[PDB]
């Protein structure tokens, strides 16, 4: 397609680096690189609690035209 892929997209978040505040998503259809930053995440995320999901959590995001490929906007979380 021309520019961005979509809004409201599901996929698997991996390797979130908290210290800088960046991670990446494995965008499902043809395994595409979606970079995601802390400022795109909605609401507030506190700094507590253990058990939510684990590794490979599912999150909603827009897959939106980045630099080389894609980034992520309107990003949610499991709860």
């Amino acid at each position: 397609m021309k520019k961005v892929i979509a809004t409201k997209v599901l996929g698997t978040v991996k390797w979130f680096n908290v210290r800088n505040g960046y991670g990446f998503i494995n965008r499902n259809d043809t395994k595409e690189d979606v970079f995601v930053h802390q400022t795109a995440i909605k609401k507030n995320n506190p700094r507590k609690y253990l058990r939510s999901v684990g590794d490979g959590e599912t999150v909603e995001f827009d897959v939106v035209e980045g630099e080389k490929g894609a980034e992520a906007a309107n990003v949610t979380g499991p709860g």
